[PDB]
């Protein structure tokens, strides 16, 4: 587990607070402001990607780069 369920916990944060689909730069710039931390944004899409029970791209046609991500319904 070691800090990954801060960074998922974070994110969700970010995914609840702003209510249309955000990037994972997005999310990154979100999770800066707030909890004062510094991230690259390849560590959010590891996130994103690796919890397909979680979060989900809004943008199921391949034509929305950078892809745009939703907490899954």
């Amino acid at each position: 587990f070691m800090e990954t369920q801060k960074l998922i916990s974070m994110v969700k944060e970010a995914l609840e607070k702003y209510q249309y689909p955000l990037t994972a730069k997005n999310i990154k710039v979100v999770i800066q402001k707030e909890h004062n931390v510094v991230l690259p944004t390849g560590s959010i899409n590891s996130i994103l990607y690796s919890n397909s029970e979680l979060f989900e791209k809004i943008d199921k046609t391949n034509t929305i780069y950078p892809p745009l991500w939703i907490r899954k319904n």
